[PDB]
């Protein structure tokens, strides 16, 4: 322990902790719930607790806000920026100080958002408040008269940053040297100057092998990935499109294979080629592999896919990619059960482009050895809509799910198609996940998300890691809604455990959401209600503003909540019934309640459960 690290050249004493390995448990194993070959890990590398800042340390980072530094910030530091830049090239030019014209025409004309951007790292200061003119180097005797010589509040303090003298800059703001004592240095991009005539920021960053993102990126895209690159990048929407990997080249071979098994070009149907550029002879796993392109938008391709991945595997022919394109593009009820079930039970690469238009996953692919390292779940719509779900149960025997390739911003036109990997905060159990009454399978699928694979990108929803992954499972992101649209028994949170059979060491998980199978305008339940599990449906936390829901899967619930059988509601039982009017909308407009022809009506506001519309 207790070792010295550089980060800003200068060498600096530390304090130095290794990442707590993930904590797998032997029940994890034995219910096959735990990753099915690799016991994967968040947090690669070490962390820091402390630094002993020094004037040399502090100083040095001053410096690097001011010019950007030498690493990926370089050109946008206080001194040395685009707008900082334009503006002291024409104060360097021979024209009279009524130029100051032309820089302000350079703020209306296309530079709007770039002005009014760099401008605030500097207003703090800028706005005289009886200290700017000690922070404005030779242009002190020019300031307190020509300070009445201006036409435009702009045209004035634009002629502030551009006679700033930088030799002013050498002291760290209060907060800002806290962030430096844990290590993370002020982001040249993320500097400000505050008030005091002294460095600030909004934006703190760790020495590159100190942060924990890249370094799992790079980990996964070098030796997760099939098709591995040396990188931490996630791939352009152009190269998950076209099926490209950076130090790969492709080549299209479908030509002998059309001629073999008898499809057009035009039939939908392609093989292409991989080869890495720089071949690895060092170990035998792969250097080339052949790749299976099906566009199932074409007709001809959707007859034949089942067909042909058959004939390729009898004829012993090894495909390292699947490749399925528009799954429900053209009909959103179109079945893969039985194509998906065709594929070999030991593949390297599964990409699935679904439609999101469909948003139709329901195809189940468990029972099978292995997906190597590989599956893509995919589209090219909106990837964050609700209704995006995956059933648990069907990733049993996948090593990692495509987590990376996120390509989602505000920033690109609207009209053009972008793909990136889906975005899933539902679970979705379908119906052969509760045959006999039992409740077995399901609680399995679910502890596999929320607690067994949680140190997993894929497993922890939209949100992400929290501050130790590996470590502290419940402070970690996970899927927060549950449907059983698909499996008609279940009625209640009845049977469904949210913790870890541990306690002490983790938070138990909150449902936000829950959508339910209902049949007819009244939804029928027995006197279960006493043993609905109750606090568990509770969105995120307790002081919210917006409450939690519930859904079903026909909306027409605008007649009562039947209650069926004779026995008493308990204290529990009043608690549960409010949450169905409560959290859902066409049953809280009216709070209708039946009662069927037995008992007391030890309830005061309900119809006798006539059952006729």
């Amino acid at each position: 322990r207790k070792q010295t690290i550089t980060i800003a050249g200068i060498e600096v004493e530390a304090e130095i902790e290794g990442p707590p390995g993930f904590v797998t448990h032997q029940r994890d194993k034995d219910r096959k719930i735990s990753n099915p070959t690799k016991p994967y890990q968040n947090h690669t590398v070490n962390k820091i607790l402390s630094v002993k800042v020094t004037d040399k340390l502090k100083e040095q980072v001053a410096k690097d806000a001011l010019s950007g530094g030498n690493g990926y910030d370089e050109g946008v530091g206080l001194f040395n920026n685009s707008i900082f830049n334009v503006f002291k090239e024409e104060f360097n030019s021979g024209k009279e100080l009524n130029d100051i014209l032309s820089s302000l025409e350079s703020v209306a004309r296309q530079n709007s958002g770039a002005f009014q951007n760099t401008l605030e790292r500097y207003k703090k200061m800028l706005d005289s408040n009886n200290v700017i003119n000690f922070l404005k180097s030779e242009a002190q005797k020019e300031y307190p008269k020509l300070k009445s010589k201006f036409q435009t509040k702009n045209q004035e303090y634009i002629w502030l940053i551009a006679n700033l003298d930088q030799s002013k800059f050498t002291k760290i703001a209060s907060t800002s040297e806290k962030y430096l004592e844990k290590g993370l240095t002020i982001s040249p991009r993320s500097a400000f100057i505050n008030e005091a005539g002294e460095i600030d920021s909004n934006g703190w960053g760790p020495p590159d092998e100190y942060n924990t993102v890249t370094s799992r990126l790079r980990r996964d895209n070098s030796e997760y990935r099939v098709f591995d690159y040396d990188e931490y990048y996630s791939r352009s929407s152009d190269r998950i499109a076209n099926g490209t990997y950076p130090g790969w080249v492709k080549e299209d071979v479908s030509e002998p294979y059309s001629k073999k098994y008898n499809f057009k070009a035009s039939d939908g149907i392609r093989f292409s080629k991989l080869e890495r550029i720089n071949p690895n002879p060092a170990k035998g796993k792969l250097n080339s592999g052949l790749v299976l392109d099906l566009d199932v938008s074409n007709d001809e391709a959707y007859r034949r896919s089942k067909e042909l991945i058959e004939k390729l595997q009898k004829d012993g022919e090894q495909i390292t990619s699947y490749r399925i394109k528009n799954m429900g593009e053209k009909n959103s009820d179109q079945a893969f059960k039985d194509i998906l079930g065709a594929l070999p039970k030991d593949i390297q690469q599964l990409e699935l482009f679904f439609s999101d238009k469909a948003t139709n996953t329901a195809s189940l692919i468990a029972l099978e050895n292995k997906n190597i390292k590989e599956l893509s779940l995919y589209t090219s719509g909106n990837s964050l809509k609700k209704a995006w779900s995956y059933n648990p149960l069907a990733l049993r025997n996948t090593t990692w799910i495509n987590t990376i390739d996120y390509n989602v911003s505000a920033e690109y036109s609207s009209h053009d198609k972008i793909t990136t990997r889906i975005t899933f905060n539902t679970l979705a159990f379908d119906q052969e996940d509760f045959s006999n009454g039992s409740y077995e399978r399901i609680n399995d699928g679910l502890r596999m998300v929320y607690y067994a694979r949680n140190n997993e990108p894929f497993f922890q929803g939209g949100h992400g890691p929290g501050l130790e992954p590996d470590k502290k499972l419940g402070q970690n992101s996970y899927p927060t809604g549950l449907d059983f649209s698909r499996v008609t028994g279940i009625k209640s949170l009845k049977g469904l455990r949210f913790d870890d059979d541990l306690d002490t060491s983790n938070e138990p998980r909150k449902i936000t959401e829950l959508t339910l199978y209902n049949n007819e305008s009244y939804f029928e339940i027995s006197s279960d209600e006493l043993n609905e599990a109750n606090l568990q449906h509770l969105s995120t936390g307790e002081g919210n503003p917006e409450k939690p829901k519930i859904h079903f899967s026909n909306g027409n619930n605008t007649t009562s909540i039947r209650i069926s059988g004779k026995t008493l509601l308990s204290d529990e039982g009043r608690r549960n019934l409010d949450k169905y009017f409560e959290y859902n909308e066409s049953l809280r407009n009216s709070g209708k309640q039946i009662q069927i022809p037995n008992g007391s009506d030890e309830l005061k506001k309900q119809l006798e459960g006539w059952g006729y519309k």
